[PDB]
């Protein structure tokens, strides 16, 4: 499993959402950052399979992109259990 | 090392800082975020020594659960090192 | 790559960023959160080349450090890729 973590312009949200919940993206968070003499940007975070990295990053930068300055990263980082607090499930079962 | 990252329901805080506190967790990292058409939500990082993890784990799991939709999920990402910043210590010696 | 997450006074944040600039960090994203009875504090993530960390680790120590209690920590997580959301370049390329 992987942490996708995107920072993006505030107002390609809607957008980076609709696209990714089209992809079959279960959950995500999302927090209001500011970055670069600070702008405002927007960090989206979901964890995936690491099945799914690949299709969820290509997702983030075709919608995301505006061939501008500014327009963000996205950083690929491990996650060794993810653990459904409903449930207690684990892994494969939590995602 | 590792950061323990839980998303929660903003009401279940007080109650999970409680009894993370009672379980011997010194520091914790609190971020107003949404999540999921977005609903308010608060993720708590802690960082623990390999062996606390689980332990944190369930006493999240049983302390923010209500057993409804929306519960929220926990993260373990590994963490290579630590650093106080007021001493500069380390590792074991930065927990 | 390593991303590296440090929670400081928010105070500080001026001066730590400046001094981050100054050897060369390219981009920073900075969150409001709070943390120990909740303080403010600001989180500051990096995402450098693996023989940068040291580097701002230092930097971010000796900038951040007042030598009271509460100057906060720095957490080094890995980060297995980067892309940049506006060109597709990964890696090396997208830092
Ligand atoms: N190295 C980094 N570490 C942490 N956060 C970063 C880093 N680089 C970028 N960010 C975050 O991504 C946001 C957008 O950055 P940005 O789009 O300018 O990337 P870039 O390297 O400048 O590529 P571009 O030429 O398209 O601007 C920054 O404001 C910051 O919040
Ligand atoms: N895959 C994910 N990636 C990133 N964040 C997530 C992910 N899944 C959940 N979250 C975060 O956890 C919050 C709460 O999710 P939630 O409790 O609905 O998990 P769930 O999978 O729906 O299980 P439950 O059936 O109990 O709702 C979400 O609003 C989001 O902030
Ligand atoms: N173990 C931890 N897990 C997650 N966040 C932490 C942890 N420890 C500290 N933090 C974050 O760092 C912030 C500042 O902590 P602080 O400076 O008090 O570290 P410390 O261990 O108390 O060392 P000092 O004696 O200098 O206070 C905390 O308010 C919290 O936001
Ligand atoms: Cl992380």
């Amino acid at each position: 499993m992987k942490k996708i973590e995107a920072i993006i312009k505030p107002f390609k949200l809607d957008e980076v959402k609709d696209a990714l919940v089209e992809i079959g993206i279960g959950g995500m968070t999302v927090t209001e950052v500011k970055g670069f003499d600070f702008l405002p940007k927007v960090k989206i975070e979901v964890v995936v399979r690491d099945e799914d990295v690949e299709k969820v990053v290509e997702t983030i930068v075709k919608t995301a992109q505006t061939g501008r300055v500014g327009d963000g990263k996205i950083f690929i980082i491990p996650v060794e259990d993810v653990i459904r607090i409903r449930t207690g499930e684990r892994g494969e079962q939590a995602i």
